[PDB]
């Protein structure tokens, strides 16, 4: 990660599909005929 020194102080050295949540409540979300 880095090195410590006396003079210094620890000196260092496809768009993802978005998951959507919903709930079953007619008509907001329903299962299509022949799911």
């Amino acid at each position: 990660i880095g090195y410590w020194n006396e003079d210094d102080k620890f000196v260092p050295a496809q768009n993802r599909t978005y998951i959507v949540t919903t709930i079953l409540e007619d008509p907001y979300v329903m299962l299509k005929k022949n799911a």
